[PDB]
């Protein structure tokens, strides 16, 4: 019974999942001065025109916006990737305060939140099989800073009161994830892992350099969510970020100079 507390948080996970101390764990600090610009990198193709959102779920550690991944409707290709990656869900990680919440850091800077768009490699046929492979997933990571409102986020924010507690879901159709992307697709990339148990080392991370801006009011609404189930004592869903892990023998590549 893992979580983010003193007694069951990141620092304990290794007892259940020894891979926590592995060679390609995420997140990491992105040292912008040491990331090397890579000309091998093919351009990033995000093709979200046909995306079909289905549902939003409070899974007890975050909320997930789920997509129909039964066809190539919302796909990521190019960049560091070989082949086609289908969108399955997005989620966020966030803090109790505006000064923390992101998982990746940039020259040690923590953002207020981080958006993760999770995609699986179609050559493996389904998500469950893909997470067993070193190239199974591609996660597009976007930092959130507090400032102006993000209009394309509001639809997510307003349904959160209907999924307050663990296990609640709501229909969430017709949501366009393009409205959560910054202007530029410049990125850093490196090989890593999921950042919750089971911590599988199956992710090619693609972290965008340009943050999106959300309002204070928008982030506040994330912090009203609950880790607990209905009828259990209230524990606010905040600080659901794993801290930076050792880079070990990895290189972070930049798509830009
Ligand atoms: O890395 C995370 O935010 C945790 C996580 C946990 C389980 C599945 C996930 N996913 O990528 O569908 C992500
Ligand atoms: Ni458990
Ligand atoms: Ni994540």
């Amino acid at each position: 019974h893992w979580g983010y507390g003193k007694h069951n948080g990141p620092e304990h996970w290794h007892k259940d999942f020894p891979i926590a101390k592995g060679e390609r764990q995420s997140p990491v600090d992105i040292d912008t001065h040491t990331a090397k610009y890579d000309p091998s990198l093919k351009p990033l193709s995000v093709s979200y025109d046909q995306a079909t959102s289905l549902r939003i779920l409070n899974n007890g550690h975050a909320f997930n916006v789920e997509f129909d991944d039964s066809q190539d409707k919302a796909v990521l290709k190019g960049g560091p990737l070989d082949g086609t990656y289908r969108l399955i869900q997005f989620h966020f990680h966030w803090g109790s305060l505006d000064g923390q919440g992101s998982e990746h850091t940039v020259d040690k800077k923590k953002y207020a939140a981080e958006l993760h768009l999770v995609h699986w490699n179609t050559k493996y046929g389904d998500f469950g099989k893909a997470v067993q492979q070193p190239d199974g997933l591609a996660v597009l990571g976007i930092f959130l800073k507090v400032g102006s409102a993000k209009p394309g986020l509001q639809k997510v924010v307003d349904v959160l009161d209907s999924i307050k507690t663990k296990g609640k879901s709501a229909d969430f159709t017709n949501f366009d994830p393009r409205g959560l992307l910054p202007e530029s697709l410049d990125y850093w990339t490196y090989p890593g892992s999921l950042t919750t148990p089971p911590l599988l080392e199956c992710v090619t991370w693609i972290v965008l350099k340009e943050p999106i801006s959300v309002s204070s009011e928008q982030v506040l609404k994330f912090r009203k969510l609950n880790f607990n189930g209905e009828g259990e004592p209230e524990e606010l869903m905040v600080d659901n970020w794993r801290p930076a892990q050792p880079l070990k023998n990895r290189q972070i590549k930049a798509s830009f100079k």
